[PDB]
DNA sequence: CCGACGGCGCATCAGC
DNA sequence: GCTGATGCGC
DNA sequence: GTCGG
């Protein structure tokens, strides 16, 4: 909020390069600088002052100078005018529609919300649902609602099997007063890093959550991952609650610490961490942390009994979830 | 001053 | 059907 | 786009 201007701008360029140009790296490089500048405790009064921070080279330094002076960015103004580019940007705002399929829709004439509605037969299942709820999916979930969702997820999970453990990670675990979606990490003793004693472990909780009408729809669903839609029950005469996005990851009981580390994010944080890990000589995934051998090859999984053990290996002083919102 | 750039589950399509 | 590259997401 | 080899 201190440098809302500069951050917002760079966030926009990021979407452009990601959606239109299909430049994932330029996308990443643009948002990293968004985070560092957002973290920066001073109202930046110069593109030079900005270049100092990591992830902020000279291009972004020149843009920051322009923005500071004019109040706008010509490069961004022209992208807004360009009907094709600003037509893809909109399609990607639908879960299931990435940079490619969006560009493929422009090439077929499908460019607006009403075009997708009439050509629903052109969309795959995920895109179809992403469209159906598109309106709702733009609305952020307040903490109060997040809490009510926690009870239901946990209380239903317990009813299936008491040995289950569900952890609402994401922006929730980071103490955000508002979340984008609902990320739910799940563990059960029957599923560990070398032995699986029960085939339908995730199917059980999903099925249950559906039977209680909490899980309205199902985007994707594997045996360890689930993307879907849920919605808090409503009272009488009250307008229904917006349908919400709910991810449900099932990590092996013994790898929890690595799993929660990931599912807690933020993604920028995980990127900056796994990058640094790689520099320190380690590769951190949502499963384990391993050494990068002598030939670069990832060695055997190192022992972790807490989140801190991970920060320790890479020589990073521990940081609470409330401080991982980058 | 030229390129590399965190990691992975599901869904989907291609070649066999 | 199985293997792998590719979209798209978290 | 940035930044390190
Ligand atoms: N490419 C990515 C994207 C996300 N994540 C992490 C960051 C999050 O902790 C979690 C996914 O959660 P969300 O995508 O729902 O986003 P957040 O929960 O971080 O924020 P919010 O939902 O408030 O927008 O996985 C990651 O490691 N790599
Ligand atoms: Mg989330
Ligand atoms: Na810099
Ligand atoms: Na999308």
């Amino acid at each position: 909020t201190l440098n809302g201007g500069i951050t917002d701008m760079l966030t926009e360029l990021a979407n452009f390069e990601k959606n239109v140009s299909q430049a994932i790296h330029k996308y990443n490089a643009y948002r990293k600088a968004a985070s560092v500048i957002a973290k920066y405790p001073h109202k930046i009064k110069s593109g030079a002052e900005a270049k100092k921070l990591p992830g902020v080279g000279t291009k972004i330094a020149e843009k920051i100078d322009e923005f500071l002076a004019t109040g706008k960015l010509r490069k961004l103004e022209k992208i807004r005018q360009d009907d094709t580019s600003s037509s893809i940007n909109f399609l990607t705002r639908v879960s299931g529609i990435g940079p490619s399929a969006a560009r493929k829709f422009v090439d077929e004439g499908i460019k607006t919300l009403e075009d997708l509605r009439k050509n629903e037969d052109k969309l795959n299942h995920h895109q179809r649902i992403g469209l159906k709820y598109f309106g709702d999916f733009e609305k952020r979930i307040p903490r109060e609602e997040m809490l009510q969702m926690q009870d239901i997820v946990l209380n239903e999970v317990k009813k299936v099997d008491s040995e289950y453990i569900a952890t609402v990670c994401g922006s929730f675990r980071r103490g955000a007063e508002s979340s984008g979606d609902m990320d739910v990490l799940l563990t059960h003793p029957s599923f560990t890093s070398e032995s699986t004693k029960q085939p339908k472990l995730l199917h059980q909780v999903v099925e249950q959550l559906q039977k209680v009408h909490f899980i309205t729809d199902t985007l994707s669903k594997g045996e360890t991952k689930f993307m879907g839609v849920c919605q808090l029950p409503s009272k009488n005469d009250e307008k229904e609650y917006p349908h919400r996005r709910i991810d449900i990851r099932l990590i092996p009981k013994d790898q929890y610490y690595c799993g929660v580390l990931y599912f807690t994010g933020s993604d920028i944080f995980n990127k900056n961490m796994r990058a640094h890990a790689l520099e320190k000589g380690f590769t951190i995934n949502e499963y384990t942390i391993r050494p990068l051998g002598v030939t670069g090859v990832a060695g055997e999984p190192l022992p972790v009994d807490s989140e801190k053990d991970i920060f320790d290996y890479i020589q990073w002083k521990y940081r609470e979830p409330k401080d991982r919102s980058e």
